[PDB]
């Protein structure tokens, strides 16, 4: 199964789990998948391993 992301706001600093670097930012900072809570860069999405 396919991961479902949503644009996220995040209020302590939180890594991506694909490439490893700090989500930055204040607002919007990455995206949060509805059912496992993995955490990714947006442009990091297209490249996470599809089995969620
Ligand atoms: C500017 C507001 C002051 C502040 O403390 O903002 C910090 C701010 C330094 C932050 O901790 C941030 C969360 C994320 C996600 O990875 C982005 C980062 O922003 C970022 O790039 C850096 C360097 C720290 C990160 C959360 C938010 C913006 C809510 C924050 O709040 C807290 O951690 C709560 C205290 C434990
Ligand atoms: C439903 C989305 C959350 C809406 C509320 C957000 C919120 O303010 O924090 C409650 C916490 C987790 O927040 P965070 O996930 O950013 O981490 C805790 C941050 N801090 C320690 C400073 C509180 O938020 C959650 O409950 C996690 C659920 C995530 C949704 C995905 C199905
Ligand atoms: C969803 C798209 C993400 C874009 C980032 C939006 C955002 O909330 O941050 C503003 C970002 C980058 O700024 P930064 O998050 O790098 O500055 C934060 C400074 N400090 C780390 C010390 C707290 O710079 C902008 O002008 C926007
Ligand atoms: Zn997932
Ligand atoms: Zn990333």
């Amino acid at each position: 199964m396919p991961h479902r992301f949503k644009v996220y706001n995040y209020m302590s600093p939180t890594f991506c789990d694909h490439c490893g670097s700090l989500l930055w930012g204040l607002v919007k900072q990455g995206l949060k998948c509805e059912d496992c809570g993995m955490n990714v860069h947006h442009k990091c999405r297209e490249k996470v391993a599809n089995l969620c």
